[PDB]
């Protein structure tokens, strides 16, 4: 029976083995899986980078625009003043006639 | 002859502990994988809601800009006729005089 | 001896046995954590689709409103012109009664 018991023991080895083999795939899977997750990484902080360049440049604009509008409205309350003037003007001007 | 069969399996043996104490480690890379991962799609999330923030305020400083073009222009257009009935009224004037 | 040898033996295969199992649980894990890292590659590209958009359409904006800076610039430049030589036709007028 001991003869037996070893029959036993030697299958269980063989199956083991091929239970091991298989799991040993597994090392260069995780391995590689950590590379690619540190890639994703690079990615991500790339992105981020290029959405703070995204957002600092929107809110220039934001301010750019803003400031524009007020440069523009002034020049034209400036206009439409004197054009307000030019009319008195002549309104003078034809009241001095007749 | 038993003997020999236990000698080599207790080799076999030794070297199937060797291999599974290197495949021993692969139990926590893969917790730190997972982790990993979980980490990388927080951060994804992050950028992908400050994409929709840019691309929001993107969008509604594009269309400030037409509203600021158009309400510009009319301005404009209404000076330009002030200033034709100006040059109108100088006409008169003018003649009234000779 | 020999029988012990083989108890000793019987144990420090079920022991490895034990191990096994416990590292077969990796198998669907690194697939899982596979399949996720596939998932979050799609979605970093995605953002890096939708960060090009922005950071073109910022561009052309900015672009667009130093076109329409000038064009006002120049229109108001013009009707400031206009303006002065309707004083001069005024002063001329108003030496012209007197
Ligand atoms: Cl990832
Ligand atoms: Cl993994
Ligand atoms: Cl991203
Ligand atoms: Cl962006």
């Amino acid at each position: 029976q001991i003869e037996d018991k070893i029959e036993e023991i030697l299958s269980k080895i063989y199956h083991i083995e091929n239970e091991i083999a298989r799991i040993k795939k597994l090392i260069e899977k995780v391995d590689q899986n950590t590379a690619d997750i540190t890639t994703n990484t690079n990615s991500i902080n790339q992105n981020t980078t290029d959405i703070a360049t995204n957002t600092t440049n929107i809110n220039n604009l934001s301010d750019s625009i803003t400031t524009l509008m007020k440069q523009i409205e002034d020049k034209i309350e400036e206009i439409l003043s004197k054009i307000y003037h030019i009319e008195n003007e002549i309104a003078r001007i034809k009241k001095l006639i007749k």
